[PDB]
């Protein structure tokens, strides 16, 4: 089973575009990670391999995912990433948390289909 771009593009935007749709969770993941501008310089001694909506929808749009799991492992990087730098007290993980609760409803049906 091979999946071209846009076959993955139409299967998988839809649940990307529900996580930019939260307003205002998403607003902390819209852009990549800067610890300078966010006031965080530990940042990256702590994550190693950051992620964020606008990349992984760069990804999608240029086709750089063979396979619907690598979408997901991406998602799910940026959430993990989130919850282990941010206090669980912190408004950032509780946004965290709303978004990955809409991904989990909306990935669910969409895996189903491409599996
Ligand atoms: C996902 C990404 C990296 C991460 O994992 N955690 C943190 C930790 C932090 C921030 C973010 C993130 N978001 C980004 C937050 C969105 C608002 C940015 N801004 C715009 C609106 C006004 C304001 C006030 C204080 C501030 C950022 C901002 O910052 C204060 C210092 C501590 N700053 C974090 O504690």
């Amino acid at each position: 089973k091979i999946f071209k771009p846009e076959e993955l593009r139409q299967a998988l935007m839809p649940t990307l575009e529900a996580l930019y749709r939260q307003d205002p969770e998403s607003l902390p993941f819209r852009q990549p990670v800067d610890p300078q501008l966010l006031g965080i310089p530990d940042y990256f001694d702590i994550v190693k391999n950051p992620m964020d909506l606008s990349t992984i929808k760069r990804k999608l749009d240029t086709g750089q995912y063979q396979e619907p799991w690598q979408y997901v492992d991406d998602v799910w990087l940026m959430f993990n990433n989130a919850w282990l730098y941010n206090r669980k007290t912190s408004r950032v993980y509780k946004f965290c948390s709303k978004l990955a609760e809409v991904f989990e409803q909306e990935i669910d049906p969409v895996m189903q289909s491409l599996g």
